[PDB]
């Protein structure tokens, strides 16, 4: 069909907002592998932080397979774009990689809180929850 | 010329999960709900991220520079059936395949072509995708367990 | 007698053909898990029917004289009514020397017989689905 | 042809027929062996569970080509499996002797069948090899 | 009272019913008809009929009467031709033997109200299904329900 | 025309319908006798405890006979259980010796199906004798 | 109607009137529980006895139901009215009411039991005597 | 003596738990005096003398989880006499139930002050206690 | 009746029973004794001894009879020494449970019950109790520990 | 002295049990005889071989319980001889069950003395057991 | 002439289950309180009992006439100790070992039991038994618990 | 002499106790044997895994022979396990002609031990030998 | 390359030390010792021993070597006393065989601390003075 | 000197032994920067609980060198852990250069303790730097 039966108080802004939350995690999913296979190298070799930016990597990827649960769950379509290859590949120094791992952080969550905001605004009692306990 | 090779072949990898990450949600809207299609999809999304950041840690280990591109969206947002998923599978992981033997010269995808053909002409000969029960049946029965 | 030989020669016979079509099931443009599980089983008994013989002769006094095996009538039984129905035909024709010789085998003739029934009864070789739920119902468990 | 055939050369297909029809012959005269050691007038009953166990073992070999066969979209060709050089292998030694000699132009075939996957470019069955 | 004659009908039923499910049983045990867990099925309800037959008997010696065997009667059919129609005989052969069981208790069991229920309810489902044309009907019945 | 019939005889396949009823019949011989003892002015409970295991036993054996008959590809006909010859077995060894009569028979009933078997080539039913 | 047998149409309709008066005695429970549970009725027991209670009879009707598909009978459902008040005064007025709820609930079984026997169905007598 | 893991449990809290045991198995023994007088057939009211028998296991299991308390605490069991319910007879649906009103009123009475001690003495764990049971 | 004064004799000495077993169940699980099996095992009798009394209760409604209730008095001891006195009490006690019920049949649970703590004191003794404490110890794991 | 168990229990009732148990072992003894004759070449009725062994291990079955029986009560098992059955050659199957009727219950006719001297006794307990086994 | 010995082992083997029987029911009673030590026998009673039977069977299968004989009752009514009647089971079944081997000059079974019992005496001796009722107890637990 | 001996002659223990060590012999001429064909050298992968399964086979008769000999209550008194004649078979044909030598050794004293089991009447240890031998 | 009699030194010590735990295994299966567990350990011990020769034999194989085999000298003991004493030689065996393996670099420490586990358990028990300690230890440590 | 110790030297032993406080102090300043990151002023979820998974690494890191202690034969001298440098790690930036400091610091110190065992030769010690590192 072409029209969700299960679709019921789940906004055009809401659908859309979550399918741009889509991709911002599979983005950082990206960003965290290339940070992790970077620590790994000879030239660096921190195997805390090549780990570390490996468990994240999957933390975000999962965090983008539960939004895209949500998405067939509350009858919203998914629509999936390009995963950006990260700002580069020589991180440099480890310090520099880290300072954006911080910068990425405070921009995910700068949007979950835009989220939920917009959550609220439109009255979707389950996807504040789902923000919430997430 | 071996280090773009892996490049190209992780990149190939990742951009094979992500379609496999496509193709497992579509079995999981509510206008298909074929969950055991989508444990499967899924499953193979895992796999061959884990073969993508297998070929990163070769890349250092060969001394190596990574270097990453744009994970393209799959072709399809929807995939029709399930047999067209499945045929559509078979034709990634080939192709996957013969980008990996053009890096052995500078298993699991015989393993996954195989299974992956084994499940078309089952769905063929129950009679997808017009049979609506046909892939109820083999979303249960074979990709059950 | 010397008829132990040709038995021997028999199941080694029986032995090859189940394997050739436990591995017909196996093929891509196949893929009928159960059915090649089912007929390399029947492979597996069949070639210990022929060397529980052969013991038989050297517990006898008898000369273990020995043929080739030969190669079966074919390389594609492309379709599962008609295995079993070839399996169910070979069977009592192994069963047929073993009468001259003088359980195991009528067990097996029963069991064929049954699967046979059924798989016409369910609408194979036509129907496929008829084919595929045998595979996983009654050769599955 | 096969929906998964890919990278599969055909001399690779038919040299494994013919080693699928090697292994077998081998189990057979493994087969022969064991009851020949077997027999009440030779009567070394430790050889006979030996090569009776080989006889199993060459036969399994057999079926993981097979196996590979279809897993690469080849197509599997039996053919007869030829009776042993002899039914008396006279003494005991002497079939150790043919049992010694079967054991190398089996690894033979497999040098040359590793040597095939080579020169075509061939991974994965230069893999089945190094069992 | 006029029990000893209502019992001793009772008893002779039921070592019939028992005979008629025998009969089914390895209806489906042959090579043409080919259905484990229909032979099962009526192999139990047949060892469950002539249970109920001995308590029948062990009743009539409690009350103090005379137990009368007869003939134990042939089956109706020798070859029951599908499985639909063997439970569809079950059915009302059941119902035959709750019939005049009733009786008795005037002049035991919810398990023949029960086994009533049940058949009926097999029927129902043998039926919705495409049964006795559909020979996949009958085969999936007899795996996913008589294989429970 | 069977499908699973082999090396059966015709006369053999009567003769297994012909004991079917016969176990049948002695079941239920045995089941009247089991019913005897249960009652109060007879008061052998071990008897009754024994005459109801070989009424069902005997039952048993019938339940193996019909199986036997679709192995072999034979057609089951059943007839009348006959009832038994008396209710009121007057004494309890009046019941033992008409038991104990009972099938001494059958076992001969048993043996000539295993002169029938012999005479008609039938090794596997001379190996079911074996019950 | 396929296993209907010796099954009278009263006992269908007594069976059908039972189970309404079943489901009603539950949402009375019900509303005496939750009454019990006020912030000013603390009879904290009296919300957990009713509560059982409410579901002890929410599953006579089930099994009443079940009953009547097993006979042959088909079953009709019938409004479920509100309970004769929502202030149950406290503690005694709902027992005093809950008791006498019980027994024309109880023994309209009786009744049912005597339409049982007049009917000469011993397995309806044999269900009513068994679950009660 | 005095108990090695004896630490913080006034005199006052461990006669007043002492106190509770006592209680709570009168109320486990009233609660079954009642519960097999709706049993009688001179009443014929099951579906009350099945609840008030849970009721009685249920307030002699309180005073066994105190006399657990005791000893988990330092302090030691001394039980006393459960002296005999008022009387044997309720005949009364309701004066029972009256009763019951007014016996789950005086254990949640004692309940509610026996939150005084484990207060006013500074005794959190036996706060707690009473918070959670 | 003479019996409806004897069962109401009865329920009030199973009470007693009960409340006995329930004082030496906790007794055990002092930090001053601390053998739990030796709690558990006479936790389990006490909640024995209350269901034959509550079996007595609908006994003497069935009969016609009705309940008359007096004190649940007193255990003789708030300590109890050892698991071997423990015991050697409970021995005792269930003696004249077994005692009284048997003079009221004048008008197996018990007797089965009778041969286990003899038992137990048969092994108690044997090892060393209440002497070596090693005893009661091992007797609480490898024989309490059901 | 006296066992520590041992209550309501008396010295004819001991030894009746034991009186009974050798009774039960020596029924357990005939039996083994009579089910081996069965099992002979000659006999050949292998009818009353499976069920005289089988009746045989019931009885020694029932003498077990007796002696459990009697430790439970207090009382002390004393073994006797188990002497030798009437005869080995049961000359015919209806001898052979002829003399069985005759022991088969011969065994309950102390066993309903037995319940006798229970009742006599005051020993509802030694009754119980009796009409279960 | 070898049919008289049959009927001997017969005998001797019934002999030997009642005096395991006899064993057994010892380790019963409330004043020996051995669980264990009353299984072990009493099993071991059972397979004498069967070690009797099929040697009737085996009188029948070779055309010999069984001969039954008293079943004299065992030497003890009191066993003592578990020590003393697992010594009187290992002399007990060497004796039946003993007429069994002269029975086939004119068997397995018994040499396991045997070996078995050996280690049983010996550990219950250098664990301390009799005199440590504590030994016979963590025997009785700890090796013929399983 | 042990609790357990019994219709154990003392040669019937010296040859257990020497056939013990001849199978432990020959445990480890096929141990040599069997890493002979390991070696780059000579490399027949075959024999060389089949005498490490008869160095394990033998090494398990000698431990089954070690139980047999305390069980019967022998007593097991051990002996050095003599190097094999050599190290470098050179050929695979001689390995496989000295191994065809030792097990008609250590078979033939099995003979040999089978009829100082028969001499001695010792039903067991005949039963033991034709067991698995 | 007498690094290829190193190898044929520990080949033989491993063996030896295979040979020791035999005998030590089937002296406490003696009816008059009768201990299963210590039975079984020592049992175990001489199983992984003769396995460390036999990669030993395989490693020097691996490195173009000469296996040169010795003979398996006796243990120095038939009778073991007890099981303390029988704990006591295998740790002494232990570290025998640990001290050869080191030179030849130029678990074991597993087997030598559970050795110095299973001593010090024994001494603190009452072996080999109670027999109770060292059957409560079988059971126990050994079960 | 333990029954067990063989081949490990007395500075392989203190070097280990002050091994432990190092992965204990490394475990210290992981548990002080997981819970600065906790706070609501600093706010950041990713680094507090990674960096509590840290403090539990080293924790377990040294629980297996106080392991590898006893299992050698030495001896565990424990000291003081002292406290991290500070509480308040300024912000995200420093703590992760402080946490990259004090990394390579342990890992330094790892390479020292595995040259220690090359130069005294002790394979075990070698084996054990190289596995869990």
């Amino acid at each position: 069909a072409s029209t969700s039966q299960v679709r019921q108080n789940y906004h055009q802004d809401s659908e859309a907002a979550i399918n741009r939350q889509i991709n911002l995690e599979l983005y950082a999913s990206y960003v965290y592998l290339s940070m992790s296979y970077y620590f790994d190298r000879d030239d660096v070799a921190l195997k805390n932080f090549a780990k570390y930016f490996l468990h994240q990597s999957h933390e975000e990827r999962e965090h983008a397979e539960k939004l895209m649960k949500l998405q067939n769950q509350r009858g919203g379509r998914i629509f999936l774009q390009d995963i950006k290859k990260p700002d580069c590949d020589d991180w440099e120094s480890g310090l520099n990689a880290m300072e954006c791992a911080l910068h990425l952080e405070k921009n995910v969550n700068q949007s979950l809180l835009e989220l939920h905001k917009l959550a609220t605004d439109k009255n979707d009692p389950h996807l504040c929850d789902f923000i919430e306990t997430h």
